[PDB]
């Protein structure tokens, strides 16, 4: 069974896992829609009571399960909890990361398509100066790439270039994954993370130099880092902060677990985990938070920046930022550094999203890595056509897989590992072989605070958001729900087959 060759490589893979589009696209938007500093306070609390505790749990389970020749939650849950239901609950450990990949890798291919276009300088050019007049050419640039429907029909019509770029993006993903953990994920991680960090730092440094009558990037930084206690009372920001912490650290997806299942039985996870997490957070709060927002505040001011943030998840990064850059010296090339950055950020994450599926086919169905990778790619590529052609389908998958799903699963694995499997055995399995030990206080957070914190949160989310689901929405949302539900059924079947092959290979040996 493959292992991480070096400690550094492991850290970088785990950090490349968490450091993605969420750091440079999602965080700024989330931080802005919530008043900046108002969002930061709950964000810090979430990182301590949730982000970190659960972080160690997933490493513990990954390494615990990895020892016994398993890298996925269906099998691992069964080990921590010998029950047929524990295997069915573990199916999400394959479903969630697989669903996320379906739309994530597509957004990833965008950054690749923009990077290329920007490199060759095949971009729009606004005349020298109205915000709408300069932004419009960029909106039209994105809407033409992904093929936003002009007509009432909710149908997307992506360009030939966009479609092929997706093929390439998938191909690049496969080329890395087909090499395995050390030769592939780890090898690429070492080169990708440093590069990423360099690009980010350069962009942050370059962004600061932005200066206009409307303001400066210095103002924007004061907006996000200004603590406001008035908004603290609202649950909206708490749910936003905790949802972001989950997405950024990649928790409740089962991806961290698969990666960690390649860590050696006694090898440290306490420090290793802590570090990789800290790397993501440092990159998110410092690097990701200093580019998008400060640039918009500079060129547009705060109020209008928040307006742009609330406008869309891609508006800031795919339209505004490139437009803001097109006004600066060497903006187009700077746009290429931006999208190239994103592409490496997403690529290190998309490979981690497909690894659980790859690990399952290998560990449980005894498929060669070559076959495990090609079929997984085939499933992701095929499934992605829904996201590419069916308007709003992307939104749907992100809500269930990357939003509601990851929290439900976070509480599940936490309960199984600590409550069912035993709180003390979990503690040993976590601290065992740890270069350092987990603070005794976190023992109580894990067993009591985190699950209660999550439980209450989920209920609150259910009380206000549940009415919305199926109450009123376009019927096309069912096309996505129908498919992703079928995805779960298909994954349940494989689990069923994996348990049956296990039975024959027991009597025959
Ligand atoms: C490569 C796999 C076979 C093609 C999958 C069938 C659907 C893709 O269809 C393709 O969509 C593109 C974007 O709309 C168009 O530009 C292409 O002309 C069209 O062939
Ligand atoms: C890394 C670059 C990938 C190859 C780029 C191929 C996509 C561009 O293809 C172009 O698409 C246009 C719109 O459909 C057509 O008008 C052109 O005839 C066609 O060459
Ligand atoms: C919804 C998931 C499946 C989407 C696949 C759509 C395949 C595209 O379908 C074809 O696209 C052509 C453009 O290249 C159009 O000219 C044709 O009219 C259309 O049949
Ligand atoms: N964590 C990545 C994106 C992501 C979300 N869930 C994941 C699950 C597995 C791998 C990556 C992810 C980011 O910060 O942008
Ligand atoms: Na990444
Ligand atoms: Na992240």
């Amino acid at each position: 069974r493959e292992h991480w060759a070096t400690r550094l490589g492991l850290i970088l893979a785990m950090a490349g896992n968490a450091v993605g589009l969420g750091n440079f696209l999602r965080f700024p938007v989330q931080a802005a829609e919530n008043g900046g500093g108002a969002f930061m306070i709950p964000y810090i609390i979430a990182f301590l009571l949730v982000g970190i505790p659960l972080m160690w749990i997933e490493w513990a389970m990954g390494r615990y399960g990895g020892a016994q020749g398993h890298g996925t939650t269906p099998a691992i849950f069964y080990l921590l909890w010998r029950n047929r239901f524990a295997k069915i609950l573990g199916v999400f450990g394959l479903w969630i990361p697989l669903v996320v990949a379906i739309y994530y890798v597509y957004i990833e291919s965008w950054t690749l398509g923009f990077a290329i276009k920007f490199l060759v300088g095949l971009v729009p050019e606004p005349p020298p100066t109205d915000p709408d007049s300069i932004l419009r050419p960029f909106k039209e640039f994105l809407y033409s790439y992904i093929g936003v429907p002009k007509g009432d029909e909710p149908i997307l019509k992506p360009s030939l270039f966009a479609y092929i770029v997706f093929l390439i993006t998938m191909f690049i993903n496969v080329s890395i994954l087909i090499r395995g953990i050390s030769k592939g994920i780890e090898r690429f991680a070492k080169i990708a993370m440093p590069t990423l960090f360099i690009l980010a730092v350069f962009l942050v440094i370059r962004v600061f130099l932005l200066e206009t009558p409307n303001g400066t990037a210095a103002d924007g930084l004061n907006f996000l880092w200004t603590p406001d206690f008035e908004k603290l009372k609202d649950p909206g920001v708490w749910i936003a902060a905790v949802g972001q912490i989950f997405f950024t650290l990649s928790l409740g997806v089962g991806a961290i677990i698969t990666y960690a299942s390649y860590v050696r039985k006694d090898q440290d996870i306490v420090l290793s985990g802590l570090t990789a997490a800290t790397l993501n957070e440092k990159a998110e709060v410092i690097l990701g938070g200093s580019i998008s927002i400060p640039a918009a505040v500079a060129f547009f001011g705060v109020a209008n920046a928040v307006a742009i943030a609330k406008a869309g998840a891609f508006n800031l990064g795919f339209i505004t930022l490139p437009a803001i850059f097109s006004q600066t010296a060497g903006g187009t090339f700077l746009g290429f550094l931006w999208f190239f950055l994103l592409f490496f950020a997403g690529l290190t994450s998309s490979i981690a999203q497909m690894q659980p599926m790859i690990a399952f086919l290998e560990d449980e169905l005894k498929l060669s890595r070559k076959h495990a990778v090609l079929w997984t790619a085939a499933i992701v590529f095929f499934s992605a056509h829904l996201v590419m052609f069916l308007n709003k389908s992307l939104d749907e998958m992100d809500f269930w897989a990357g939003t509601i799903g990851v929290v439900f699963f976070g509480l599940t694995e936490l309960i199984i590992f600590f409550w069912i499997f035993g709180a003390d055995k979990a503690w040993e399995e976590i601290n065992r072989g740890g270069i350092i030990k987990v603070p005794r206080i976190y023992y109580y957070v894990m067993r009591y605070i985190t699950p209660a914190f999550l439980a209450v949160l989920l209920v609150v989310w259910a009380r206000e958001y549940i009415p919305k689901i199926m109450e009123e929405t376009h019927w096309t949302v069912w096309i996505t729900r129908f498919y992703i539900i079928g995805l779960f059924l298909f994954l349940t079947f494989l689990v069923f087959l994996a348990e049956r092959r296990r039975n024959h290979e027991s009597a025959g040996t």
